[PDB]
């Protein structure tokens, strides 16, 4: 394929076009004055949201330099989402404004190399005096604030969250599912999660969350890589029989028989789904084990001799409910008799003791924190329906904000966090002329984000941010109420976490971007 | 694929052209002194009509800016008559007037969320003060008045319907179907209606109620939701011997179990329905039972280990007729013993008396209101078909307008309701001048439904409008007559509902295209 | 000639874009941060200048309608120039600041009949306003504190101002010319200063002060409207002989003398100037033979039987000097006698002996205080024709600043004095909707001057104009040292005179332009 090449100057401004349309469409959804974005569809009405994320998504440019600009920016959005869930839009605002001060300085002859070690520096710094301004939420009693304040002034969202953590621990696993009727309901059950993904992005049927939900499915195990899917058929035969959906986890599953699992969910025949097993060597093989008395069924290794072929359905573990997220998989209530995992569980109360050492230690309690400090299922209760699955999704955005409370903590909201960081480090320095400008940049950068929300709310950005520097600590701008004051006492509030993940990924990228010389594409 | 990119003003434009046109394509056909709108098939002569609807559905613009604009209003359109059957063309003339009124104020330099929250206000209370002028149809004499009007003065419509409401309540549930000779009939046989409409929209045979129609169809019962086809199959070409409709009332019918039956119904392979089950999750599989009872059936359930591959004709419901609009599903007829459906009776009348929680009395009774509560029947009769038909339609056009003169009440028609609400909220403001703005639009958008029947009727709306405002009450404008006076005495009468639903999803929409500020589509 | 016709918003944006070119080439030139302006010329180098006037006049745009709005606005600011000398640029960008937001309401739909009357009535109360801000200028110690500032801070400047008006008084006449030697000198001569312009633009020699200039000039004196050259020729060929240059007052100038004239001073054949006969009717006689007296020639009319042929050069009068203006000639050190002055004057003190009227009395009064009451004339006095040129420079416009402060006072510099008058008409109203608007166009246009230097000044418009509005007084910014502080007593001032000025004018045209309509230009 004939390619086209673009070198320094030429080629930079192309991306800085590129990322500025991407940039534009999201920034404009920014705060609650934020304004609408209207994406269209070949199929019927187009759609209206504010969501960061949606917008970025379909951002797609004509052309190919400008694309690849939009592309790389659109790469932070997405991972900002993957830490926390929130703050995408704030990730982008904060890109743009490094990169479009960053280019700038390059533009007028400065060493992009000494340009992205100030902006880092800046950063790394700015992540040390972020953890100074965050106030933690240790109690139950002020977790409960943060659920309330994030599911819209919902009291009853708040006290589910705060009861379902004060059963499984803040390192316990919480999930969400549809109500039986009109109350809520909280249990907990024999269930574990890991931290690996799905295999292929074509296995979600979720709608919006990005998920894999199965309902009733049974559990295949394998010690070995799968690359053929004759090897599978046998048991994908059996789990026709029976319309139950398939999950499979293994060392791999990759190349043939991902590939006929892709074709063949999405066709419509049998709903199965794909995960690497978690860990690594001999740590994994015992995990799986863990996995498969917990969920009753059989592990399959060519070690033994067991293949796949010879598989009935005894081998295959029944679970009740599964999720997969794009990082994290996770079982509810999975068939295994209260012995049959609590014996499991003594027998790794004995390596405990009897292996010693320092590393080895860790990972046996990270073991049987999952399995037998068990899962936490909140079942929404509500009159009508409608107005059931409406508290369900509320409650899972006022979840993962929570989830970031504990990690990390909240910082003062209204984007005053970074601007009070910014004031904090005016005294910073690099070693040379073009690293002190590269500082200047990312400190200039984390005045946008409240320039922005400013701008939606139709005051003037300079003049808001020069009030809110002269004053000191969490006070900030609300904009629902165009009211100035102490952000915390307001509700007003930001996990730590998302703010340091919407800053670090801004930066790295902004980072490459400004250290990128020349740019390779397809011809038009 | 891709993306072409617009923003602000450049965007909002696109959009005002857009709607532009499926406005004024729709606003000429308002009132009785309407016009005619040519709409272009491929197959012979084109279709004459004055139908909002029909109007609507066709637009379609060429450029993808545009057409998503007029793509946006038209979704109002469709839902207004989602919500009441009329007023579709009333909606789309005050969305426009909205619109226009209102993007006039944001290019002036105005706050769009400022805006869109006076328009809701404004609403809000127009709604509220709509309600005080609202006249209800208490009493079978008035309801019998409503009915006639809405026929073309014709007394046997109206004698029918009030009949009709005599026998299953003002709750009750009635239907139309075709009549067998020369007089009009009147049964109540053994049926039920639920808030559940068809899965997938392929279903529909002739789209005049909206609704697939089956006549002597089987019924399953499955408390489960359907993931393949392969489960169904020795139940369809079971019910293909001797020849008849199915319908599918499970949890759900997703995947390849819908699309095959959706492709088996279209070819006419066997005729089949697929609806969900009323209510959800505890009363999921109690509302069911009460239709098992009812038809004559049984239930296929995921606990007690029933499946699909067992289920014979007897195992199978029964009805004379089946009506399944969007939001809704009608039985007729249930072959179920006269004594098994009142043992169901007995067993929900043990359950009233004997409730120690206070909301299960509430849904138990909108239980037997379902079951022997009853269903009525109105056959229409005459001696030539060609006005059983037109007769069978009269009826149908005057029992929508019925029951939304029972339930919410009628205001003054010709538009005036709205103008009198427009003079009584005058000193309606908001928090700052932007959203006192947005109540002024509001207000001047609910003058253009009567300016629009004047200016069809020749006569300059201006002078018109302000000879209404002038007057006081139910004092309107008779376009038919070209004749002023009361409009309650001269016939002129709009469900309050309808013009409710005509308001609020004009301003729905209006409110989230105001906020607009980018807009993504596929490139041309 | 073929007419292009444009109506309405069609009309308006041509002009808008017109002014909009002349504003943004004007408005940078503004405050002491201000820009350089380079205008071309065919001959040689092009001019770097920061006058505001010179690069008005420079303008002139292609698309013949946008000229026209260009033009409009342009005829404002050389009459501001008119009217004090200053403020030229702060005229300008007060008239663009109206337009465009008054324009942006009449494309909003808004009368601008009703837009121009809110207008008006808020600088009418402005006006008011301001006179209550200024501070008087009374005594002659205060008077030099103005010249000094005015002329960078010299008080050899202020000192001479100062030594000049306590000769002649406030209202007396005040010259400036050429020094002899090494020393400033100041004399008091016989002179006279009347209210007159020139008959052609043409007669202009110096275009730096857009006067004409005659050393030792000659002058007829005529109660005759010239129009043929018939009966002036044997009057100038008797001017080459004795090489002077000549000054006529006649009753008017006409078609052909003028023409004859105006042309026949582009070739170098006899410099000449003409002006109109100072009063009218019968004190247009009397006047003129004060003239004759002061002068010491005599006057020529049709009257007593005098004709224009055998006019001599005893019949002509002789001065020093003779300066006009657009709008005033003077006459300097006019070699009249003593005798004849003395005696004139002794006469003209005996007319108001015997005043029969109220009025009568008063032009007799000023007839006398112009004849009796003499011009002051100054010297400049410094080493070499280069600092001699340049002292002259500051003092021609600074004697124009001290005269404004005289007259009206002299109110907060910075553009703050309009910022303060802004915030204390926040309270006005005016009869309609529409009006109100009119008034808060304006007092947002006054925020614009003061924006516009801070602009220039690299600082933040809004942030500053902000701070500036939160204290009260005299508190303003200064753009040359970046600093806050009393503007008076950082010498920053403007006259009151000029300031009024450039509000009213700016108004005035502003006015005109919302009330526009329809545009008719050449065809291109
Ligand atoms: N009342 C408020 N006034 C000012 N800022 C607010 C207010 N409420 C929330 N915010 C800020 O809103 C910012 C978050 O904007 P969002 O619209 O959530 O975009 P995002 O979090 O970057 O990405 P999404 O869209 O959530 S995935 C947070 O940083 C809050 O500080
Ligand atoms: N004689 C009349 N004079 C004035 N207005 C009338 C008269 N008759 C009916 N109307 C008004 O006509 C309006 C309804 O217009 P329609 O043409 O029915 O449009 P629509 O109801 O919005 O949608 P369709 O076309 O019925 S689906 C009602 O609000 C009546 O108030
Ligand atoms: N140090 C200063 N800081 C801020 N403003 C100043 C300062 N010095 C002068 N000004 C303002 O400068 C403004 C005048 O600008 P100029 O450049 O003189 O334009 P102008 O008077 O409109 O027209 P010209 O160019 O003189 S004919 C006055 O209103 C002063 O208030
Ligand atoms: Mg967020
Ligand atoms: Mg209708
Ligand atoms: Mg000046
Ligand atoms: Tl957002
Ligand atoms: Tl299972
Ligand atoms: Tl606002
Ligand atoms: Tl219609
Ligand atoms: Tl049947
Ligand atoms: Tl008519
Ligand atoms: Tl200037
Ligand atoms: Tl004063
Ligand atoms: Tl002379
Ligand atoms: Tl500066």
């Amino acid at each position: 394929a004939a390619k086209d090449v673009k070198f320094g100057n030429d080629a930079r401004v192309k991306m800085l076009r590129g990322v500025n349309v991407l940039a534009d469409a999201v920034k404009v959804t920014l705060g609650p004055k934020g304004r609408n974005v209207v994406l269209d569809k070949s199929f019927g009405a187009p759609t209206i949201t504010k969501d960061g994320v949606s917008v970025a998504r379909e951002i797609e440019l004509e052309d190919k330099f400008e694309n690849m600009g939009a592309q790389m920016v659109k790469e932070v959005a997405s991972k900002a989402n993957d830490a926390a869930g929130d703050g995408t839009t704030t990730a982008t605002v904060l890109a743009q404004a490094i990169i479009t001060e960053g280019l700038k300085a390059v533009a007028a002859g400065m060493n992009p190399m000494d340009l992205k070690r100030g902006i880092d520096k800046a950063v790394t710094a700015a992540v040390e005096e972020l953890k100074a301004l965050s106030v933690p939420c240790s109690d139950s009693k002020a977790i409960a604030q943060v659920g309330t304040i994030s599911a819209n002034s919902d009291e009853t969202v708040g006290k589910l969250i705060a009861e379902a953590m004060d059963k499984v621990g803040k390192e316990g696993v919480i999930t969400v599912e549809d109500g039986t009727g009109l109350q809520d309901e909280l249990d907990v059950v024999e269930g574990m999660q890991f931290d690996r993904g799905y295999l292929s992005p074509y296995f979600i049927n979720k709608p919006e969350t990005g998920a894999v939900e199965l309902e009733s499915p049974f559990i295949l195990l394998a010690d070995k890589k799968i690359s053929n899917i004759r090897e599978m058929l046998p048991v994908l035969e059996a789990v026709a029989k029976a319309g139950k959906p398939l999950l499979i986890i293994a060392e791999d599953v990759e190349g043939e028989a991902l590939a006929t699992l892709v074709v063949n969910t999405m066709r419509g025949i049998v709903k199965v789904a794909a995960v690497k097993a978690p860990g690594f060597g001999d740590r994994r093989k015992a995990m799986l084990q863990d996995i498969a008395t917990l969920t009753g069924g059989t592990v399959i290794s060519e070690e033994i001799g067991m293949e796949l072929e010879k598989a009935t359905l005894e081998d295959l573990g029944q679970a009740k409910r599964v999720v997969i997220n794009k990082d994290t998989t996770t079982i509810i209530d999975g068939v295994g008799e209260e012995a049959a995992i609590q014996g499991r569980v003594a027998q790794i109360r004995q390596q405990i003791e009897e292996a010693t050492s320092d590393y080895d230690r860790e990972k046996l309690q990270e073991r049987v924190a999952k399995l037998a400090g068990g899962v936490a299922v909140i079942k929404v209760g509500a009159a009508t329906e409608v107005e059931m699955k409406e508290k369900k999704a509320r409650v899972e955005d006022a979840l993962h904000a929570t989830r970031a409370a504990v990690e990390e903590g909240v910082v003062a909201g209204g984007g005053v966090a970074l601007i009070r960081v910014a004031s904090k480090l005016a005294d910073l320095r690099g070693q040379n002329e073009d690293q002190n400008v590269g500082i200047k940049v990312a400190l200039r950068a984390m005045e946008a984000p409240l320039r922005q929300i400013v701008l939606n709310c139709g005051e003037e950005p300079s003049v808001v941010a020069n009030t809110v520097k002269g004053g000191d600590g969490n006070y900030g701008y609300n904009a629902a109420t165009e009211e100035y004051g102490n952000m915390i006492d307001m509700g007003i509030l930001d996990p730590t976490k998302v703010t340091r993940s919407a800053l670090q990924y801004a930066a790295s990228v902004a980072g490459l971007m400004i250290t990128t010389e020349c740019m390779v594409t397809d011809l038009p």
